[PDB]
C-alpha cells in the first residue's frame, strides 16, 4: 500500500504543516510520497516537494490546481494541511470526487468543526458545555450580553484574533477580524483558565486518549482528578459522534472554576512526534508508527 | 462573460438535475456552456453534453474527474446538481480550490443543509421551530423518543428518495434499512397529519430577500418523488392562501434560518403548517428549476422574472468571490 502525503498549504500554517509532514514521513510504516501545496496555491510533486520540505517553506509552486498527479498510484491520501483549504472540507471534497480514500473527517464534519459559530450551536444543542459566545456578521452591529474580557475571532479562518479588555475596543477588534472573514465570534474570556486536550481515534465511534494539558510545556498526562479526566474524555467522544467526525480529532477544552468547556475540535491537528495528538496516543499505548497505520487503515475501512 | 452550467450527477436526483438544466438554459441571459456528470461519475462536454440533455438521462460519461475543461473560459460556474455530490459541499469545495466563482451556498452551508440531522440541531438552537426528531446510525439500535406515525429518511437525500412513513414500530426496521441504502445516518421524525406544506424562495448572500410564500397540494399520502415531478399530480398554490401574519412569519423564519446557516445565492426553504403551528422542514440550496418546480415560479409571482432571477444568481456569485 502506497500513501500520498499532501502538506504545506496557502494558510498561515504552511510552515507547521511542513513540520508535520517531516515527522510523518520519518515514521509512517508505508511507502509514502510527498506533495506540497506552495503558499501561492501551486503544487510541487516529485523531488521539488522534498526540496520544499527541507527548505521548510515553499513560497512558489509549479503546477496549478488540479495538479497532474498520478492519483491511481496511491491507495490512501493523507491531507496534512491545517486551516483554510486544509481542514475546511475543500480538499476533502476534491478527494471525494477523485474517489480516493483519505485520512480524517469528511466534507461536512471538516467544514462544521472549522466554523467556530456553527459548531458551538451544534454542540450546545447536544448539551455539550461551551463558553458563552455570540456571532457578529459584517455590518450588523454586535449584541454582546456578557462583559469583558472577550476574545474576538474570525469564525472560519483558524490571525485576526484579539483579546478585548474594554467594550470600547470591540469595534476595532471586529474591524480587524472582518478583514479575514465576513462572520466573527465574540467569546467570553475565562480567567484563570487551564487548557486540556484529548485525542480521539476511529470512525464516528472513536476511542479517547489520555488527557494532556498546555501550561509552553505539554503535561502528559494532565494533572487531573479522576472525575474531571473522565468527563473530558466522555465529552470529547460525544462531540466527536455528534459532529460525525471520521479518522481523528484533537478536542481542546477549557477548565475554569471546575467547569469544562469544549473549545475546539481539530480534525487535522499538529502531527510532529512532539505534537500533542501523537504524544497523547503514545501515552495511551499507541505509538507514532502504529497511530499512522491505524489512521490509514480507518481511511480504507470507511471507503469499504 | 460566460457561465458554465453543470448538471446531472451521481445522486438519485440525476434526472431531476437534467430537467433543471433545460429550464435554466432556456432563460439564462448569459452565454452558457453545459457540462454533464454522467451517472458513472464521468463527464460529458461540448456537443455530447447537449445530446445527453435531450436524452433526459446520461448513464455513461467520457472524461473521468477532473475533466479536461478550460476553466479560464468561464467566469461563473452554475452547479445545478441535486443531492449527494453537488448540493452537499463536495463540488463546491472543488470549485473553491479552482478559485472560480460559483452560484449557490458555500461548502459549510451546503453540507449543513444537506444533513437533515445537523441542520435541525442548528435551527433548533437558533430558536427555529422544527419537528421532534432523532438520528440513527447504521447498525445502531434505534431509540425513538416518541410514538408513531413516523417519517424515516436518510440524513442526506433529496426528492423524497428513501423516505418512509411509518405507523408501527415493526415497520421501523424496514424503514431504516431502506434509508440506510442511501446514507449511513438516518432521521426519525414525528409525522404531522394533517399537514400543509409551505415553500418560500430566498435570494441573496447571507442577508436574503424572500419571495411570496407558496403551497403544495396533492392527493398522495405525502409529497413523494412521483408527486413532485409527474406534471399535474402536484398542484402549486402561488401565492399560498394564508393570513398576513402567517405569510410574514414564514418569510421571517426563512430569512433567519438562511442567515444563521450563512447561505449564499439562493435557497428554497420548506415549512410545515399544522394545527396553527409552523415547522421548518428543510432548506434546499440547489432547488429545482424544472417545469414542476416552485422556486422560479415564486419569484416570478414576486416580480422577479425567470431571466432576472438567473441574472442575479450569477451576479451574486461574482460579488461574493471578488468582493465578499
Ligand atoms: N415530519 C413530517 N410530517 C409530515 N410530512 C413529512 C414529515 N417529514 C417529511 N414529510 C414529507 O416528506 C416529504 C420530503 O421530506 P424532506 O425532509 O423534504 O425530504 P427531501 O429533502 O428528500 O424532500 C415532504 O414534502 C413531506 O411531505
Ligand atoms: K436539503
Ligand atoms: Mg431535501
Amino acid at each position: 500500500m502506497r500513501v500520498l502525503l499532501i502538506a504545506g498549504g496557502v494558510s498561515p500554517e504552511h510552515e507547521v504543516s511542513l513540520l508535520s509532514a517531516e515527522g510523518v514521513l520519518r515514521h509512517i510504516p508505508f511507502p509514502t510520497d510527498l506533495a506540497v501545496i506552495a503558499q501561492d496555491g501551486r503544487w510541487l510533486l516529485g523531488e521539488k516537494a522534498l526540496t520544499a520540505l527541507e527548505a521548510k517553506a515553499a513560497p512558489e509552486g509549479e503546477h496549478p490546481f488540479p495538479p497532474p498527479l498520478s492519483w491511481e498510484r496511491y491507495d490512501v491520501v493523507f491531507p496534512l494541511l491545517h486551516g483554510r483549504f486544509g481542514e475546511d472540507g475543500t480538499v476533502q471534497g476534491f478527494l471525494e470526487l477523485l474517489g480516493k480514500p483519505y485520512v480524517g473527517a469528511g466534507v461536512a464534519a471538516s467544514a462544521l468543526c472549522m466554523d467556530k459559530d456553527l459548531s458551538k450551536r451544534v454542540l450546545a444543542q447536544a448539551g455539550v458545555p461551551v463558553v458563552p459566545w455570540v456571532a457578529v456578521r459584517k455590518g450588523e452591529p454586535p449584541v454582546v450580553p456578557f462583559d469583558p474580557p472577550f476574545f474576538v475571532k474570525p469564525a472560519n479562518t483558524g490571525v485576526g484574533i484579539s483579546r478585548v479588555e474594554r467594550f470600547q475596543d470591540l469595534e476595532a477588534a471586529l474591524a480587524l477580524a472582518f478583514r479575514y472573514d465576513e462572520k466573527a465570534v465574540v467569546e467570553k474570556a475565562l480567567s484563570p483558565v487551564r487548557e486540556l486536550e484529548v485525542g480521539v481515534l476511529g470512525n464516528v465511534f472513536g476511542e479517547a486518549s489520555p488527557v494532556g494539558e498546555v501550561r509552553a510545556e505539554l503535561l502528559i498526562p494532565a494533572p487531573l482528578d479522576p472525575g474531571t479526566q473522565e468527563t473530558v474524555q466522555e465529552l470529547a467522544l460525544k462531540a466527536y459522534k455528534v459532529l460525525g467526525v471520521r479518522g481523528m480529532a484533537r478536542v481542546d477544552f477549557f477548565l475554569a472554576e471546575g467547569e469544562l468547556y469544549l473549545n475546539e475540535l481539530n480534525t487535522i491537528p499538529g502531527f510532529t512526534p512532539t505534537s500533542m495528538y501523537p504524544r497523547l496516543f503514545e501515552a495511551g499505548g499507541v505509538a507514532y508508527p502504529e497511530l499512522l497505520r491505524r489512521l490509514v487503515e480507518l481511511a480504507l475501512t470507511h471507503h469499504h
